[PDB]
């Protein structure tokens, strides 16, 4: 508990709270950009590569359909996402540069990270070596230390949401389930393979669900597949609440010991949620070679640099059908999104 770390987190919370209490709004508009390519797509929104017409800079624009947000009951979650993203600041979190709305849509304009998703690189290589997995895991440990000290839970850790930048480091994206929480919270949300047992059982839960998800991620990076999988979600949930996990023989003894303490079904015994907090993780034998300050300062040479030609290259993302960005002549759902 060195005073330099305590003072760092105290200042981090001061700066977050000032932006949290006075958010920015309406800092660009759609016809300031040229549309280039669809980078991914979902049930109420998509992400598109765009170019700013006056500066030439590239950005990733997240577009949400207001009517579909209402129908799928995601109003509060969408308002959480933009308010948190405009208030945070950390080396491994993606930067929000603009936000605005119009008659039909909500827009969040982020920095474009051209190296692609961790998911693509993991599946192409097969599995990551333990030093490679540990480089990425250390970045997530520091990011969760930051978020939890601001009373934020993240709730969507998985390889699809971790983007690899030009230096080989992580940028975390997608804050659609992130929330400010003083105590417990109760919403059923997340991705099935990564959910903690207390979410599945409809209990009130806390930041310990992020430390469970870190155990799932480290297992998946080091093995090539997640610890709990099956064809139907109900079958995945039965394996999770049992907590029975089998480890490949190539895992080191230190790795198995860390994973047994992160994938602990009893949340009151889980690493990250004991009296010493994150320091039970930082001081574990599996992290003995990690220089925590050098990682934060980005002074460690990364194990892998993505191949791409420049800031507008899309070769590390995949191909989707290209659809219109339509804006109605009439305003939709104006009252619901007043504060956006
Ligand atoms: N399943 C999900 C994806 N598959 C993509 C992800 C997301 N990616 C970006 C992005 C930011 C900057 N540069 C490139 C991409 N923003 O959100 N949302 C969830």
């Amino acid at each position: 508990e060195q005073e330099s770390v305590k003072e760092f987190l105290a200042k981090a919370k001061e700066e977050f709270l000032k932006k949290w209490e006075s958010p920015s709004q309406n800092t660009a508009q759609l016809d300031h950009f040229d549309r280039i390519k669809t980078l991914g797509t979902g049930s109420f929104g998509r992400v598109m590569l765009v170019k700013h017409k006056e500066t030439g800079n590239h950005y990733a624009m997240k577009i949400l359909d207001k009517q579909k947000v209402v129908k799928l009951k995601q109003i509060e979650h969408t308002l959480n996402e933009k308010r948190i993203l405009q208030a945070v600041n950390f080396p491994f979190l993606v930067k929000l540069e603009f936000s605005f709305k119009d008659n039909s849509n909500l827009y969040m304009v982020m920095e474009y990270v051209p190296g692609g998703e961790m998911f693509s690189h993991l599946r192409r290589i097969g599995r990551f070596s333990e030093p490679h997995a540990r480089f990425y895991a250390a970045q997530i440990v520091l990011t969760f230390e930051y978020l939890h000290s601001l009373d934020l839970i993240y709730r969507d850790l998985k390889p699809e949401n971790l983007l690899i930048d030009q230096q080989g480091y992580i940028q975390v994206t997608d804050f659609g389930f992130a929330k400010r929480v003083k105590g417990r919270t109760w919403t059923l949300c997340g991705t099935p393979e990564y959910l903690a047992p207390e979410i599945i059982l409809s209990k009130g839960y806390n930041k310990a669900v992020d430390w469970w998800a870190l155990g799932v991620l480290i297992y998946e990076m080091a093995a090539g597949y997640p610890p709990f999988f099956a064809d139907q979600p109900i079958q995945i949930y039965e394996k999770i609440v049992s907590g029975k996990v089998r480890f490949p023989s190539h895992f080191s003894s230190d790795l198995k010991d860390l994973l047994r303490n992160l994938l602990q079904v009893d949340l009151t015994k889980r690493f990250g949620n004991l009296k010493n907090g994150v320091n039970d993780i930082k001081n574990h034998k599996w992290f003995a070679t990690t220089d925590w300050i050098a990682i934060y300062q980005r002074k460690v040479e990364a194990p892998f640099i993505p191949k791409f030609k420049g800031p507008g290259d899309t070769s590390n993302f995949d191909d989707y059908e290209e659809e219109e960005i339509r804006v109605s002549i009439n305003e939709k759902c104006g009252k619901e999104f007043t504060e956006f």
